[PDB]
């Protein structure tokens, strides 16, 4: 059972990183699972979810919360929509091994970026 909680944006940072104000305090969050090999597209498309959102959402997953550089690891909701999936499905990205027990939506991800690879978009071009 994962948890949506409200965020602030306050600086778009690239493809998978992004600085919020969470819980009365700033932190880098690194959206989970999604490696970025188009890094300025996948850059781009973050940015413009993220900075054109009217609701920011942080979710965590079950495993650990926090990388070993500090950035919280989670799942970033623009307007109700996961920027995760978002970009795997327009193929800016790749589903990342699961780290530390964060592994609830991969599956789900994983299909996602199997339509793209199939729809031979960007990074699958």
């Amino acid at each position: 059972k994962l948890h949506k909680e409200p965020a602030t944006l306050i600086k778009a940072i690239d493809g998978n990183t992004v600085k919020l104000m969470y819980k009365g305090q700033p932190m880098v969050f690194r959206l989970l699972l999604v490696d970025i090999p188009y890094g300025p597209e996948a850059a781009a498309f973050t940015k413009k979810m993220v900075e054109n959102a009217k609701k920011i959402e942080v979710q965590f997953d079950k495993g650990q919360r926090t990388d070993k550089y500090g950035r919280g690891l989670a799942y970033i909701y623009a307007d109700g929509k996961m920027v995760n999936e978002a970009l795997v499905r327009q193929g800016l990205a790749k589903v990342a091994y699961v780290y530390k027990g964060n592994n609830t939506h991969e599956q789900h991800l994983r299909k996602a970026e199997a339509q793209a690879k199939k729809e031979k978009l960007n990074i699958w071009s």
